[PDB]
């Protein structure tokens, strides 16, 4: 057969033309209309396309339930099988509970991740309706939110766990009725009782064979070797999709019974080669549970790299022998199987073998020692014999779903009665084209006792043995090899404790006590958090929800998967799909463009370059930018042009066959090729207060250095999304667009075109995330698809990829910066000179108003009385760097804490009290000249350190760092100063439109857009408190340029200032016109007055507008406010960090936050929350990589790794200061948004102390005023923690070689 | 009347809280809105005609 | 509009009140989510009613303009308008009429 | 209004009126309507929300 039957939350789907290349998610999006599963990657590391499967399992013989990344499962896997979506659980009429809560514990902000992190947890509801809270942690492995904070989310759901004013109320929350869930597809249990048959479906380009039995596999195998064997998709899927590979011919096996047995034999346990690895992970815990610890060493080792092996999603459908067989350098399984020799059964049509699996299993990348014609049947994983001990190995950049650095399977057997060597394997990945053992080392260690001078002998041979070329791909030289030697030494001590246990410690000798903490296994405690803000005056009106917990007006919405982003929206039947074509050269001329091949493409309708432009290709906000490559591109990811096709899949294809020539020129990449070119946007900016020289000279110390800092890709979990319609009339446009910046898109569109800005209508509803990635660089997909709609007099679309999105839109600013501060023995600080360098890439954006906040910043808290700062903005042959929430503050600060922290080292004295007596004072004047007013900085600080304990903390620190040689704690308090406004004074405004219509509804929009941050929920509970009506008759749809134009960008923190004061004055009028009808009828509703001034015919419709007052800083004069009032705030951060991997915890993190009079509590603390751990994946996780040629490495979650539910503090502590309005903002408020992102700092300078301890322990000479550049990695921690295995590890970089990466 | 145009309506739902568009050949935006409203149950402020 | 040619008559009135050409107005559609509570278009009266309306909406952007127009009664409209967005005043209005 | 591009998803719609001046509805039956290929429902008076 050929039709493709399965069922989508309960109805039948028959696909009488399946496409082998045909997602999941593309049939339920594009074929179905269910818009609910996201696109968030393509490549299985977000979860926003999880869903739930069910099937009546064969094997097993009942009804089974898993989750699935819908964007990797191929629906020709998917015969017979029922699909359940965020939809097919509940929606705002009737919300399952996993919605219910989610929603109103505050654990959705721009939604585009609640689906995913719903089905998850319906998922594990489904298997576990009474889950533990790590069984609950561990659902959400493979989902990324990038808004919440994750704190919400788990204490939402905590309540479904077992063994378990406020923000919420879980005593409300309807409960759990089982028997309320959809039924499985009755027909699938009929058709459970027929053989499968074979099923064969052909696509365009593939064709995809269902194999039924094992000989029609081997027969199939023998005819053609070439058919590719499919089980997950999980590594073919990422093969097709992001290295353009096609195989023409796929068999999926999956239903081949015995390659889905278990069989417990006599050596082990052997596995079908397609078991998944969730089903190994089950079947290896429940024979660890009941057998003896003496054989379950090489189980135990399996079970440990599982943990950390991607998510649940992937573990559902990859399988063991996909693993094994795709041979990747960092396999995390293949090791432990070489380690442990694991037997491998191979068969073809009339052939049997079996191998150990040994170096020679494993010949060159990505081979092994199968024949064409041969699979792979089973893989024995086995019992660990006595005197055999058994450890795996990880480290990565993040603990859960991440690619090794380096990985490894340890394995040794003692004769028996002694401490003597019989057999040692020790294999490695991530060191190696290929899954290596140390071959060369490990023999000559046998009969040898395990003692010092093995774990000596074995280090030495180690460093020889596992060399790295400087060009290594992933580079990281001097960690990787580091990593090999120091997971021996665990090996080494694990082994010691496990000869103890077996009465051998006369003979080998006890740990150091000092030493056990070295081998302890990853456990996180459970988490323990607070959230305090302050309850309204017990006066106010229950309908005044100013200052109340409101949840997010969207919230339920989110949940269901019912909220419309942008490519939710249907299509027209005439829509048309557009793919941006790049540059793949930092800095060229255009030689020739060939379309030959693309035009063969089926639906190719066009390629777009300069030619088609009607008016200007000149764009972007200093109109040094191109729409489309002329002549010279000048990075690589530079828009050279745009195919236009019938669908997606076309416009991609077609965008593959537009081959460039190219002609190279002299390419600018990093800060240091701009400097030595005088390569800048623009003049040195400076600020500069009081007379440096008598400073320096007064100091009694000095000190000089420099500090790095990498930028960040914003990683909304939406991407970049335009839908331009075209009216056919006078040139009219509608465009609906994922961005915070409608009146930019509009005015560049139209300049585009050549058509007026009355012509030109820009729509936003949400965005799932902007963060300022989308405050311009939106604009270069947004024109891209107007031209093609203004062209075709079609509509046109365009949503970015995940690599697309990362390769173009660029990210915050890298910073390089060199500084020199004087300071007295006391620890203040006398003078200070900061030279500031960014990295802004080919145009210049945002760039000098970034360097600007930076500048403004540079004092963080500190009253400086002598002090220079300049910066200048190089222009490089990068993709253009733009806005990311802090906008050049975090930067500034940063360095600002940098050299701060060597003032107190310098000094030796306590860093909180070198703070604290730098801090300004209320009355000061910044180096900038402004004044400080209502400066509530030292109550933040007092109570932090007050409700932090941080005094009796830091006692805790010490005494854990003298008792523990390979872990040691740190501990920070950083405070922070936020400067509220938009650099550019005549940004300080906004407007609002409102509309009551006869029955008393209101219709209200502003030019704020909703990202996530709960915009449009504060400006409704303004609204109301200034109409005295309930929230329920107020209503915002959208924003859009035709109703409130010349817009600024939701930007600056300031969007709630600015259209609340606007809201606020279009509801005043209103309520002026209403007044004389209140008058005569005072009592009389709303709905009364209302009416009467309908048919009394008085206006019921206003305008509202503010901009903030008094603005405007000279850089001539060093005189002016730059801003309307400062955001404070203080962190106390605890961590813990592995001296001998890089590893840390985050132990705990307490946060003390002036928001004024919070509008909305909730949103706030979500907004703190947010922000910080944005602020832990730039200083601690989030690491961009370019080849030395500027070419962006890291285009995806696999690479580059956001905060993970697992990455937030363990103990997590916010409150919102008391008592403290802020009289020149709307209803005493301040803004939130970015100011608490820098107090993440906490995490980096607490791991800097922690690393100070390290190397008081193991450095000897050890430099004091070691650096630490942002971020601080696994890979800078670990190199920075010098003991006796990186002695034996450093040295290279031979002159000027060739090497996988730059710091830019 | 034989307005050489006859009487179309095209509605559109969002999805969202009843939020719903019409594209419509009338005279009468407001008693359009109304009338929709009144008869789906919902507020004036989610109908744009 | 219904083939009554009030859009143009609107759109004649706006750049009289303005003192700008047409050419630089343009009128794209009617709609409850910008002008709520409307009369229909009917009783022969709607150049009337929308027409004092426009009018009024004109007159307020003037008077938001006229500190720009006396500082340069020369300058062009285009620099009137863009002196009062980076000033930060309002370039939106309603109107009305009974 | 019929000029505008339907969507992918776009349904169409037919009233079904009375071929009586005045008279009391005995029964409704939609079983040769439910034979159509395309059919999707019929709304009456029940269906108003
Ligand atoms: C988000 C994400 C995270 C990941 N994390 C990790 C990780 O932490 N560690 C890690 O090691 N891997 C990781 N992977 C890689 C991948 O998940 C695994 O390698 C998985 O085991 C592949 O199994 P599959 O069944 O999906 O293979 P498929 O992609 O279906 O097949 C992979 C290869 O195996 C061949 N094949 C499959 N079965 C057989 C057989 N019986 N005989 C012969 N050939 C066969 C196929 O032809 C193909 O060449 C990750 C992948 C993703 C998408
Ligand atoms: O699967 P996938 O795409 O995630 O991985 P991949 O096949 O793209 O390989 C990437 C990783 O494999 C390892 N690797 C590959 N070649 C190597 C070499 N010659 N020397 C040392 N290490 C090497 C590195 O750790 C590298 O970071
Ligand atoms: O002063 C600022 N101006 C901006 O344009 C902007 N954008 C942003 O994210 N933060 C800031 N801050
Ligand atoms: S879209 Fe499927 S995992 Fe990200
Ligand atoms: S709320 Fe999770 S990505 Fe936005």
């Amino acid at each position: 057969a050929d039709e493709l039957v399965f069922f989508v939350n309960g109805k039948k789907v028959v696909e009488k033309n399946a496409d082998p290349e045909t997602t999941l998610l593309v049939y339920l999006r594009r074929k179905l209309g269910l818009c609910g599963t996201k696109l968030g990657c393509g490549e299985g590391g977000c979860g926003a396309c999880t869903v739930m499967i069910s099937k009546y399992d064969r094997l097993q013989n009942k009804i089974v339930h898993f989750s699935v990344n819908a964007c990797l499962a191929p629906i020709c896997s998917l015969h017979h099988v029922a699909v359940t979506t965020v939809e097919g659980i509940g929606n705002t009429q009737k919300l399952h509970p996993v919605q219910e809560r989610i929603a109103r514990s505050h654990g959705s902000q721009c939604g585009f991740c609640t689906p995913g992190i719903v089905m998850s947890m319906y998922t594990l509801l489904r298997n576990q309706p009474e889950p533990t809270v790590e069984e609950i942690e561990n659902a959400f492995q493979g989902n990324l939110c990038r808004c919440t904070g994750y704190r919400p989310i788990l204490q939402g759901f905590r309540t479904f766990a077992k063994d378990g004013p406020s923000l919420f109320n879980p005593e409300d929350f309807k409960p759990l009725d089982p028997t309320q869930e959809p039924i499985f597809p009755p027909e699938l249990l009929r058709l459970k009782d027929t053989p499968q048959k074979k099923l064969r479906f052909e696509g365009e380009r593939v064709t995809w064979i269902q194999a039924s039995t094992m000989e029609e596999l081997l027969d199939l195998k023998a005819q053609h070797p070439d058919a590719k064997l499919v089980v997950g998709n999980t590594e073919i899927g990422i093969e097709m999709k992001f290295k353009n590979m096609l195989f023409p011919l796929i068999v999926c096996p999956a239903w081949i019974p015995e390659l889905n047995s278990v069989v417990h034999g006599p050596e082990g346990i052997s596995f079908g080669a397609s078991c998944p690895l969730s089903l190994v992970e089950s079947v290896l815990a429940e024979e660890i549970a009941k057998l003896p610890e003496q054989k379950t060493e090489v189980f135990r080792g399996v079970m440990e790299q599982l943990r950390w092996f991607a998510g649940k999603q992937v573990k559902s459908v990859a399988s063991i022998g996909g693993n094994i067989i795709t041979a990747s350098p960092i396999s995390d399984l293949n090791p432990v199987f070489m380690a442990s020799g694991a037997k491998l059964t191979l068969v073809s049509r009339g052939t049997r073998r079996t191998v150990r699996m040994d170096h020679t299993f494993f010949p060159g990348y990505r081979k092994t020692l199968l024949r064409p014609e041969e699979i792979l049947l089973s893989i024995e994983i086995p019992y660990s014999k006595e005197g055999e001990f058994f450890s795996a190995f990880k480290q990565a950049s993040r603990r859960e779903d991440d690619i090794a650095k380096v990985t490894s399977g340890m394995r040794v057997l003692f004769k028996p009665g002694t401490i003597e060597v019989q057999e040692l394997s020790l294999c490695f990945g991530g060191m190696a084209d290929r899954t290596i053992s140390a071959l060369k080392t490990t023999p000559k260690q046998l009969s040898k006792s395990w003692n010092e001078e093995l774990l000596q002998s074995v280090c030495a041979g180690l460093a020889e043995e596992l060399q790295l070329a400087p060009d290594a791909p992933g580079g990281m030289v001097e960690f990787r090899r580091t990593l090999t030697l120091s997971f021996f030494f665990k090996f080494y001590l694990t082994v010691l404790q496990k000869l103890g246990r077996a009465d051998l410690e006369d003979m080998c000798g006890k740990l150091d006590p000092t030493f056990a903490s070295a081998t302890l296994l990853f456990q996180k405690d459970p988490p323990a958090n607070v959230q305090l803000f302050q309850e309204v005056p017990k006066d106010q009106s229950e309908e005044d929800m100013v200052g109340r917990p409101l949840p997010h007006l969207a919230a339920n919405m989110q949940a269901s998967g019912e909220a419309v982003y942008c490519d939710d929206i249907p299509r027209y039947e005439n829509e048309l799909s557009l793919r941006l074509v790049t540059s793949t050269r930092a800095h060229a001329k255009i030689t020739s463009i060939d379309t030959s091949e693309a035009k063969k493409v089926p639906g190719f309708v066009c390629f777009l370059t300069a030619e088609d432009v009607p008016n200007s290709n000149a764009t972007g906000l200093f109109n040094d930018e191109t729409v489309f490559a002329k002549d010279e591109v000048t990075c690589v990811g530079h828009i050279i042009g745009a195919v236009v096709a019938d669908t997606p899949e076309h416009a991609q294809r077609a965008a593959r066959g537009v081959k460039i020539t190219y002609e190279d020129l002299p390419a600018i990449i990093t800060i240091q090729d701009a400097i030595n070119n005088n390569s800048f946007y623009g003049s040195e900016i400076k600020i500069e207060k009081g007379d440096l020289k008598k400073g320096f000279s007064e100091a009694d110390n000095v000190v000089s250095g420099e500090l790095y800092i990498g930028g960040q890709e914003h990683f909304y979990l939406e991407t970049n999304c335009t839908i331009a319609v075209p009216k056919g009339e006078a040139g009219e446009m509608e465009l609906f667009v994922s961005t915070q910046n409608t009146m930019k898109t509009q005015s560049f569109v139209a300049k585009m075109l050549g058509v007026p800005d009355n012509r030109i209508v820009v729509r936003v509803k949400r965005m799932g995330g902007g963060f300022g990635g989308k405050e311009t660089r939106s604009t270069v997909v947004s024109t891209a698809l107007a031209l093609a709609a203004h062209k075709t007099g079609r509509p046109v679309r365009c949503m970015l990829d995940r690599d697309e999105d990362m390769l173009i839109t660029g990210g915050r600013h890298p910073f390089l910066a060199k500084y020199k501060v004087g300071f007295m023995k006391t620890g203040t600080v006398v003078a200070l000179e900061v030279a500031h360098f960014s990295n802004g890439g080919n145009t210049e954006d945002l760039s000098r108003s970034i360097m600007e906040r930076a500048l403004f910043h540079m004092d963080n808290a500190y009253k400086i009385p002598n002090i220079r700062g300049t910066g200048r903005i190089c222009k490089t042959n990068l993709p253009s760097n733009t806005a990311f929430r802090g906008f050049g503050g975090p930067q500034g600060m940063l360095i600002a804490e940098y050299w701060m922290s060597e003032v107190a080292i310098t000094c030796g004295l306590p860093a909180e009290e070198v703070r604290r007596k730098n801090m300004y004072k209320e009355g000061d004047l910044t180096h900038f000249n402004q004044k400080l007013e209502g400066f509530t900085l030292p109550r933040c600080w007092d109570e932090c350190i007050a409700s932090s304990q941080y005094l009796a903390r830091k006692r805790e620190v010490e005494k854990f760092n003298r008792e523990n040689c390979w872990k040691k704690r740190g501990l920070c308090i950083i405070p922070t100063k936020f400067g509220i406004s938009f650099t550019l004074p005549f940004l300080n405004q906004g407007g609002a439109l409102v509309h009551v219509y006869t029955d008393g509804s209101v219709l209200l929009t502003h030019g704020g857009t909703e990202m996530g941050q709960g915009l449009h929920t504060k400006m409704v509970q303004v609204a109301s408190r200034a109409l005295k009506i309930p929230t329920s008759k107020i209503h915002i749809s959208e924003t859009s340029t035709n109703t409130v134009p010349n817009t600024s960008p939701t930007a600056a923190s300031a969007s709630a200032d600015l259209n609340g004061q606007g809201v606020y004055e279009a509801c005043q009028t209103i309520l002026k016109r209403l007044e004389p009808f209140k008058k005569k009828k005072p009592t009389g509703p709303w709905e009364a007055w209302v009416m009467d001034a309908y048919t009394s015919a008085v206006s019921l419709s206003a305008t509202g507008f503010y901009k903030t007052p008094n603005l405007g800083y000279s850089f001539e004069t060093n005189s002016g406010n730059p801003f309307h009032y400062f955001s404070y705030g203080v962190a106390c951060s605890e961590v813990e960090i592995d001296c001998l991997t890089g590893d840390h915890k985050n132990l705990r993190t307490d946060i003390v936050m002036d928001v004024g009079s919070s509008l909305n509590p909730a949103i706030d603390i979500g907004q703190v929350e947010g922000a910080f751990v944005q602020g832990l994946g730039l200083f601690t996780m989030e690491e961009l990589h370019y080849s030395p040629e500027g070419s962006l490495h890291t285009r995806g979650p696999s690479t580059y790794k956001i905060p993970a539910f697992g990455s937030i503090p363990i103990e997590f502590r916010v409150s919102l200061l008391r008592d403290c309005p802020n009289k020149r903002a709307i209803y005493a408020s301040k803004a939130v948004g970015e100011p608490p992102l820098f107090l993440a700092s906490s995490i980096f300078f607490a791991i800097k102390d922690a690393i100070r301890a390290a190397r008081a322990q193991h450095g000897d000479n050890a430099k004091q005023l070691f650096q630490l550049d942002s971020p601080a990695t696994p890979e800078k921690i670990r190199n920075a923690c010098v003991d006796q295995f990186t002695t034996l590890c450093v040295t290279g970089v031979p002159e000027n070689c060739k090497s996988w990466s730059v710091r830019i």
